[PDB]
């Protein structure tokens, strides 16, 4: 039984690639075929303590717990086979008034979920673990219906499912090359002979960095070291008839559950102790690890045992049987890279999994929709594989995993800024000018100013869950772009340059708006076939056939991607040139926009010759430029794109010429109030591939008339004349210390009803405002709904967007 012709092949036999070729077979794909270097489970999978949770920290990573749980819950009857799953029920405790409120933040989170969670009382969390330590616990964040299962077992049902519908799984069978094809396609070679695979699927564990470079990617993984410690029976736990459930002490940073009638726990130590497998980066994983242990190291972890003994004081008396250390594959953010990979064909990858068996089932059939289906069936940008790039270097990546291993239970504050590998190289030189004069900000690599520092305020960074010490200083921002003239550094746009013959009709093709003509600039959106909207961009058309791309720093290469693929599919004529790097971008926005910049330039830039949305090729102060008339601030202003290295001097040149009108900076804080003021949608807030962009309000740059048949027309016309079910809005609210950020549940009548999508306090009304997803027959300009903000419900107002109308708006009325 070998099979030379694949659809495709998966690498890897973990948890993962056993999830995905189960999904896929039974999803109805014929010709699955994993290819496994030892045997089922041998990486990380057969080692691991196996909680499995419904909580997670972010949004639609939710779905993916969520997913696997449900799945776990069913493979038993729907395999014949037994897969150990223990659902006791998970508490995460808190100790603090601080932790309470991360609790309070999260509940909103959650609650416009399907994820079951609640915040519990001591009592209650004494009834369900009676053995805990109760001096100090103030509440619990506690999800019914999980627990934990056994990885082997798990792992071997999936197999049994993948084998029963179709798939094909080899051992030992390890990929030791592969081989790109002139079709897409893939020779792929093992010891038992070749495989020509449609596509192939890395999910190979700690050795996925390897089998990368098989085909001339760097992906950024490093192994670390996590050690759980499994206790000797316990009498007073014996005793019990029903199992504890599964504790996270955030402030001991362990986790604990039940083990037989005993205890395991598990620390995450300090950045500074931890440990990680810097040598199988540099050299390779040893051949001949597999199925093993490292040595263990108590020492390294004895503070957190520590809080354990007292928390627990069951522990003090007990012994401990075992100490499990063993490697993870950790990315530099501690999420997984998951999707097709950018700038090559049909490889996929499933690696890099802090935590597989929570993932493995929900990342499965992720996965294998996005496989058959050609977009992904939710929103998990947050995972996209190309959220990394050459600045993730190996230096930076042994940092930041360091880093995001000893933060894991560290209190998670809105607008969390972390500074470990920080700057990479993916700076200017305005990065030395501005560093000292505010908070930068990281955004894929680069480092991008988020608020100015004010003399006599506090400028360290100070994390909260209410207003903190950049509040005064955005409003002066804001203040100073109304007024004034701002200067803001745009250089983390992803951009790209496209021409040759088929340019236009490839962008025709892609987008949902019309072309812009030769000199001329639009907004349009790269939709899905279903509907969904993949990607804003701004479309500027610089000489006839030859276009510049414009889209936000965490869609660079998912947007390219697609691009790309496109393309390709169709066979589309054209060189497409990722100039991303190449390139800065100064925004300078206000009523003083034009009489500063007209200072430094012969181009005539009057109301008169540079109208908005047009572009042009001009020099500001012998420095070439290629300025847009345009401003996300939607106050007078431009764009000016130019080298990277001229950034400095530009900045410079700008700032001196406004001395008279009182020019300053400002950073993305204020942007965003400026442009939540305009009612301005924001990919990744507003919309993205959970939305079409009809109830996101976007029908003003959606040409369904125009004559070329683009990606999703159809499926828009048929949600048009279906008609729909909820649509955005944006809110007012009064608040004491607390502004709406987004992701906030939205109640109506003692029910939740809907989320908001992102928020801000705007200065100009002395109210916060916010965007959110309601149901229509909700929808009504001064409709009454209520906005969960950190344990309280605030009542909130719908109103006539734009709140504030953008300076074109303003400026062509002063003539009717
Ligand atoms: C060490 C550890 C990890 C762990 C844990 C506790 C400890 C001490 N507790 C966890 C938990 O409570 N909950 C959880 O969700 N995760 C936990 N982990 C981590 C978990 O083990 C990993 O996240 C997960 O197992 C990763 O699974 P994945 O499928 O991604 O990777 P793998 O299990 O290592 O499997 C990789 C397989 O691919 C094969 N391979 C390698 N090279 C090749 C080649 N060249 N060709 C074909 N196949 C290959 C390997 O043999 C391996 O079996």
């Amino acid at each position: 039984e070998w099979k030379d012709r694949a659809e495709t092949v998966i690498i890897g036999g973990g948890c993962v690639g056993v999830s995905l070729a189960y999904h896929l077979a039974k999803a109805g794909m014929r010709d699955v075929v994993l290819l496994e270097k030892s045997e089922l489970t041998a990486g990380s999978t057969w080692h691991a303590a196996g909680l499995t949770t419904y909580f997670h920290p972010g949004i639609n990573l939710k779905k993916i717990h969520y997913d696997s749980i449900k799945l776990y819950e069913r493979l038993e009857e729907e395999t014949g086979q037994v897969v150990g799953f223990h659902q006791p029920g998970s508490i995460r405790l808190a100790t603090t008034p601080e932790r309470v409120d991360e609790f309070k933040y999260q509940m909103t989170r959650t609650n416009w979920h399907a994820t079951e969670q609640y915040i519990i009382e001591p009592e209650k969390i004494h009834e369900l673990f009676p053995l805990l330590n109760m001096d100090k616990i103030l509440a619990g964040l506690y999800n019914p219906g999980d627990g934990h299962i056994d990885p082997y077992s798990l792992t071997m049902a999936l197999a049994t499912g993948a084998r029963k519908y179709g798939a094909l799984l080899k051992y030992p069978a390890p990929v030791t090359s592969l081989k790109p094809r002139p079709d897409g396609t893939w020779d792929v070679e093992t010891p038992q002979g070749s495989v020509r695979a449609n596509r192939i699927v890395n999910a190979a564990g700690f050795w996925a960095r390897e089998v990368g470079k098989m085909i001339g990617l760097d992906h950024p993984l490093i192994p670390v070291q996590h050690q759980y410690v499994i206790t000797s029976t316990i009498p007073e736990v014996k005793a019990l008839k029903r199992e504890l459930p599964v504790l996270r002490d955030l402030e001991g940073s362990y986790y604990l559950r039940q083990e037989r009638d005993g205890l395991l726990f598990g620390p995450y130590e300090s950045q500074e102790k931890m440990k990680l497998q810097a040598s199988w980066v540099a050299h390779g994983v040893p051949p001949g690890f597999g199925k093993e242990l490292f040595e263990s190291d108590l020492d390294r972890i004895t503070e957190h045992v520590e809080a354990a003994m007292e928390m627990v004081p069951v522990l003090k008396k007990a012994d401990i049987i075992n100490i499990v250390n063993g490697p993870i594959t950790y990315s530099p953010d501690i999420l997984p890279m998951v999707g097709p990979h950018q700038g090559v064909r049909n490889y996929w990858v499933a690696i890099g999994f802090g935590y597989g068996i929570i993932h493995a089932g929900g990342v499965g059939t992720y996965l294998s929709d996005w496989i058959l289906h050609g977009e992904p069936p939710f929103d998990l940008i947050e995972l996209d594989p190309n959220r990394y790039g050459k600045w993730t270097t190996t230096q930076y990546t042994e940092a930041k995993a360091r880093e995001s291993y000893g933060f894991n239970n560290i209190v998670g504050y809105p607008k969390e800024e972390r500074f470990a590998g920080r700057p990479t190289q993916r700076v200017s030189g305005l990065y030395k000018i501005l560093e000292s004069k505010c908070s930068m900000g990281f955004h894929a690599g680069w480092e991008q100013p988020h608020w100015f520092y004010k003399p006599g305020q506090d400028t360290q960074y100070r994390p909260s869950f209410r207003r903190t010490n950049w509040f005064e200083p955005v409003g002066s921002e804001y203040k100073q772009v109304m007024q004034r003239v701002g200067v803001i550094d745009l250089s983390p746009f992803g951009k790209f340059n496209i021409k040759g013959q088929d340019s236009t009709q490839l962008l025709d093709h892609l987008c949902a708006n019309v072309i812009p003509k030769v000199g001329f600039t639009n907004i349009s959106h790269m939709l899905t076939p279903r509907g969904r909207v993949y990607a804003e961009l701004t479309v500027s058309h610089q000489s006839p056939g030859e276009f510049l791309l414009i889209t936000g720093s965490g869609s660079e290469l998912h947007d390219l991607r697609w691009i790309e693929e496109a393309a390709v599919r169709g066979g589309y004529d054209v060189e497409i040139r990722n100039i991303t790097d190449e390139l800065g971008v100064l925004g300078v926005a206000g009523p003083y926009a034009r009489r500063v910049l007209q200072k430094l330039t012969s181009e005539d830039l009057s109301d008169d010759v540079f109208k908005f949305l047009q572009t042009k090729s001009l020099k500001i102060s012998d420095i070439p430029v290629t300025a847009i008339r345009i401003s996300y601030t939607g106050e007078l202003g431009w764009e000016l794109y130019h080298r990277r290295e001229d950034s400095a001097a530009l900045y410079e040149r700008i700032m001196n010429a406004g001395q008279e009108e009182g020019i300053d900076n400002f950073g993305t804080y204020a942007l965003n109030a400026l442009r939540l003021e305009k009612a301005f949608r924001a990919w990744g807030s507003e919309m993205n591939c959970d939305t079409n962009p009809l109830e996101a309000g976007l029908d003003y740059f959606i040409k369904l008339n125009k004559p070329a048949n683009f990606t999703g027309k159809q499926a828009l016309k048929q949600i048009k004349a279906k008609g729909l079910k909820r649509r955005l809005v944006c809110l007012t609210l009064a608040t004491d210390n607390v502004d709406p950020e987004g992701n906030e549940s939205v109640w109506y009548k003692g029910k939740v009803i809907g989320n908001t999508t992102s928020g801000s306090y705007s200065y100009s009304i002395q109210k916060s405002l916010a965007f959110a997803y309601v149901p229509v027959e909700l929808s009504e300009v001064g409709q009454q709904v209520e906005v969960e903000l950190l344990g309280k419900n605030y009542p909130a107002t719908i109103i006539q967007e734009p709140l504030v109308l953008t300076e074109p708006t303003r400026t062509r009325l002063q003539k009717d």
